[PDB]
């Protein structure tokens, strides 16, 4: 996994289709294309991320007071946590060659 | 814009669906229901109205600087606004292949 | 959305397989299946949701000491937000009919 | 099981990859290369060692209760062990159909 703007060059624009050549991760380069009219969306005059269908990722929809549509909805965001795994645990030394077992 | 609570009564939602029970313009009421699912959507967490194709009511789509998409987009309004969206929130870079994540 | 134990019946496993009859979100059931092999694994003798490629999800590899990997993965947990919108800024009643504008 | 680290020195990751000089049983060293990526997985933001195909290496599967998929799974010592999940954490019921989520 890598960044976008960090690890890829060369990016190009055709309609919504995007098009870049990006660091493969374990060496030399790819190109490739994403079309990005199903993830990209003009709210209000801003380009935003298109967000999911309701009935989808929320639940328990309810009319609240007069006019209004409740919901309770799942979020989207990115964490990371620091990770570590001990690779002595199955990775080992078979006579000269690295070898899981 | 909008505004039929203020000449309808007995709403309820089931599923995505709303049904209210509205005035006629000449007196009367009518029962009718209308399905929400095409124009609300989940964005972060937040019910907010959906959006247009950006490619349909966007101009002048184009990269800017190292990871930003630009484009000129319609309002609701009949009106364009100048807007970035940074595309290292959610393309990323999969082992050289562009990604939406 | 609904919780699969609370809105669905004569859910049954062959194999790998699940199926279920289903609510629909406007009324009525639906029958569908899903196969669990790839979402599901075995780990030490337990049934474990299955992860993700880390390569995929977790950026920044690198060696730690004498025998760690370590990374940044990415959590898969995503919280429920309440969440209001209100339909009166763009449904309206026309002569009797709820309709979107 | 594993150790190599005792063995081998220079040890690096790049991307997916370790790379290791390690000691030849009849002496000597020997550099190699073994790719991580199809046998740790991130869970839940976590790095762990990737389990079995629980088709393959359980026996059983049936559903328990009403949101449960138990299984007799084999253990790394090679017996079976009873085995529950609950199907509820991440199959969902979408308008009628089962997805994961």
């Amino acid at each position: 996994l890598g960044k976008f703007s960090q690890t890829c060059y060369n990016s190009a624009i055709q309609g919504s289709v995007l098009t870049s050549t990006c660091e493969r991760t374990n060496g030399g380069y790819n190109t490739s294309s994403i079309d990005l009219n199903s993830v990209i969306e003009n709210v209000d005059g801003s380009l935003k991320w298109q967000g999911s269908n309701f009935i989808e990722t929320c639940r328990n929809t309810q009319l609240a007071g007069s006019s209004e549509l409740a919901a309770e909805c799942k979020t989207r965001a990115q964490q990371f946590v620091s990770t570590k795994i001990n690779l002595d645990d199955h990775i080992a030394n078979i006579d000269g060659t690295l070898k899981y077992e």
